[PDB]
């Protein structure tokens, strides 16, 4: 049950001026695609907090990749939910070098030791339903640069990936052999998501990441290994159940490889230069 919002003061929408005319805010199955200045962020976080919403990252850091925890957690401080609660899910083969850092009110840090593999992994199921409304799933070599917030949250949500945003479908990096599990055709797609950020309330995940898992399973007892591994999962899963929202490359972005075009407004999680 939803109580009622607040009265607020906020610009009226106009019917007969679009927010964006230069892309794309909904996907033909009618979910949005989130871009700065489709949402006032004041009325979605009255919606999410009316809710007591908590969210789940989770996020691994196998081998040299825990370097990057501090810079994540840091920025994830910053500029992830802020407002809201949050439970930081840090998967490690080296609980030990997991950096301390300083967390605002509301928020919790688990380190989850450890001995395509993040599939299997979340999908810790019972422990996530009891714990967080919303499951985020995202690379640790990255840093938050700006507002990354409830506007994401959906059942089911996937992100674009910031290569191909603007390709034609027959250039994606698909799966394209019928052996694989993952295989799409040259005259099917949507759009590219990238492995490196999807999520979706716990259920849709761990619905998402079961299925991943269970045909990377039949790929592996078969020969054959997907072209671009758990993301050509992820891919055929979403073309095939689609997701409720598709988060815009501000979501996703590298800076170095692809600049600062004008169809950004703003870069919110990106990469971090790495060797
Ligand atoms: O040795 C490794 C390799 C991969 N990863 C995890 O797998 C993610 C995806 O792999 P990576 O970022 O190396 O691939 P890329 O984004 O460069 O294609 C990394 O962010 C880490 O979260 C890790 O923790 N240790
Ligand atoms: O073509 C798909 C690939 O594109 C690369 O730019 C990216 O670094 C890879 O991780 C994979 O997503
Ligand atoms: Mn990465």
């Amino acid at each position: 049950f939803m109580v009622s919002l607040p009265r607020m003061v906020y610009p009226q929408p106009k019917v007969l001026t679009p927010c964006r005319k230069d892309v794309l805010v909904v996907t033909p199955w009618l979910a949005p695609i989130v871009w700065e200045g489709t949402f006032n962020i004041d009325i979605l976080n009255e919606q999410f907090r009316l809710q007591n919403t908590t969210i789940g990252l989770t996020v691994f850091a196998i081998k040299k990749y825990v370097a990057f925890l501090k810079l994540f957690l840091e920025t994830a401080e910053k500029h992830f939910m802020v407002g809201h609660r949050v439970h930081y899910y840090v998967f490690t083969d080296q609980p030990a070098a997991v950096p301390r850092v300083t967390l605002g009110t509301g928020r919790q840090l688990s380190v989850l030791e450890v001995g395509m593999r993040r599939m299997e992994m979340i999908s810790c199921e019972r422990r996530f339903l009891s714990e967080v409304d919303y499951l985020v799933c995202v690379d640790v070599d990255m840093e938050f640069r700006d507002h990354v917030g409830v506007e994401i949250l959906t059942p089911l949500f996937g992100t674009l990936h910031p290569s191909f945003y603007g390709s034609s479908r027959e250039a994606f990096t698909y799966e394209r052999r019928p052996q694989s599990q993952a295989y799409i055709p040259k005259d099917e797609g949507d759009f590219y998501y990238m492995g490196a950020f999807f999520g979706g309330s716990v259920q849709e995940v761990q619905r998402l990441t079961r299925a991943c898992h269970q045909a990377m399973m039949v790929d592996q007892a078969n020969g054959i290994e997907a072209v671009w591994h758990d993301e050509s999962h992820l891919n055929k899963y979403l073309l095939r159940h689609k997701p409720t929202k598709v988060l815009s490359p501000e979501y996703l972005w590298d800076q170095q490889l692809l600049g600062w075009p004008a169809v950004l407004r703003k870069l919110r999680f990106t990469a971090v230069p790495k060797n």
